[PDB]
């Protein structure tokens, strides 16, 4: 029933979050986007972006897709590209986890590592990937397109047409609230459009880590960032094109300790080891449940696995340096060798 791995993208299950549901008197669920074949939520935008470039005649067999990505979008793009007969040129900051870079080279991406840089600096990997697409388009006979996830609204469109419909159908029209953190804004803005189209009374919440500017913008009008977060995949300092015209009904600023407490307990109590953005998202789902009151159904997103972030998110020495909680179980049996 599946002609290729592309047919396994999406249609992900809702997993009940036991301790969060018990604490709030609500039914809280996390959408298991980590069960996508590329192992993250980004498979959805990756498919839609490449299909859009095809339908517009911008990609011909053997063409190249260029993207500035911290990793997940690169993995999703290269998987879809190889299945459909295209190539990828991936600009990634050199600071990202080795596990992510290896996955990209194993899948066949052409990998270009650059130093980390704030968006203000033109050598920021996103702005730089735009100029790389412009450069390669001059010499690629089969096309060279800029995926441009942050500002290509086909990203948002993927979540309008798939994520929101799956959530609407899987909760049997009973969902009361949806909450997610923002990177490009595709997940939150797109799911919100699709959910509110189905029921304008659904409440939408932003979950924002320290060091992002979006909570301040929506609540005070100022794009002001304070502190920093060790979570990765999220944290946005400008209104991207995917965020254009979006306003959340609730907005929460989640400190790292709150998200990590949830993540560490989820490993031990519920057998789930998830990335930093999932801790921010579940923390926001609990906040939303408290504002709505008991008896409601809330859905958030479990964006990727915790594996790829062990050296920081689950590292005692690194966490202690930032005064963050430490996984208790990472803090002497006689082996019964014979002879």
């Amino acid at each position: 029933m599946f002609n290729s791995v592309l047919d396994t993208i999406g249609n992900t299950p809702l997993i009940r979050l036991s301790k969060a549901s018990e604490l709030t008197g609500c039914d809280i669920y996390g959408k298991a986007e980590f069960l996508n074949p590329g192992q993250s939520v980004k498979d959805r935008a990756a498919l839609y972006i490449i299909r859009d470039a095809e339908k517009r005649g911008l990609l011909r067999p053997g063409g190249v897709i260029v993207e500035g990505t911290a990793g997940n979008t690169g993995i999703g793009l290269t998987m879809v590209a190889k299945a459909l007969g295209y190539r990828t040129a991936i600009v990634i900051p050199e600071t990202q986890s080795q596990e992510k870079k290896d996955a990209l080279r194993l899948l066949g991406a052409e990998l270009i590592e650059v130093p980390a840089a704030p968006y203000r600096n033109p050598n920021n990997y996103v702005r730089l990937s735009g100029r790389l697409a412009e450069q390669l388009a001059k010499t690629e006979p089969n096309g060279a397109i800029w995926a441009n996830q942050f500002d290509n609204t086909v990203n948002r469109q993927a979540h309008i047409e798939t994520t929101a419909q799956e959530i609407w159908r899987d909760t049997n029209d009973q969902i009361d609230g949806f909450v997610a953190a923002v990177g490009s804004g595709g997940t939150l803005a797109g799911t919100a459009i699709g959910l509110k189209e189905r029921n304008h009374n659904i409440k939408i919440a932003l979950a924002d880590p320290h060091g992002a500017a979006l909570h301040a913008f929506y609540t005070t009008g100022e794009l002001k960032a304070e502190g920093d977060s060790i979570t990765e995949g999220i944290g946005q300092g400008r209104i991207t094109a995917n965020l254009e015209g979006f306003t959340p009904d609730f907005s929460y600023q989640i400190p790292d300790a709150e998200a990590l407490d949830i993540l560490f307990a989820l490993v031990e109590e519920e057998g789930l080891c998830l990335g930093g953005s999932s801790g921010i998202n579940i923390a926001g789902a609990i906040r939303l449940a408290k504002d709505l009151g008991p008896g409601h159904t809330i859905v958030t997103v479990l964006c990727d696995y915790g594996n790829r972030y062990q050296s920081k998110l689950f590292n005692p020495a690194f966490l202690r340096g930032k005064s963050l909680p430490v996984p208790r179980w990472l803090e002497e049996i006689d082996i019964p060798f014979e002879g």
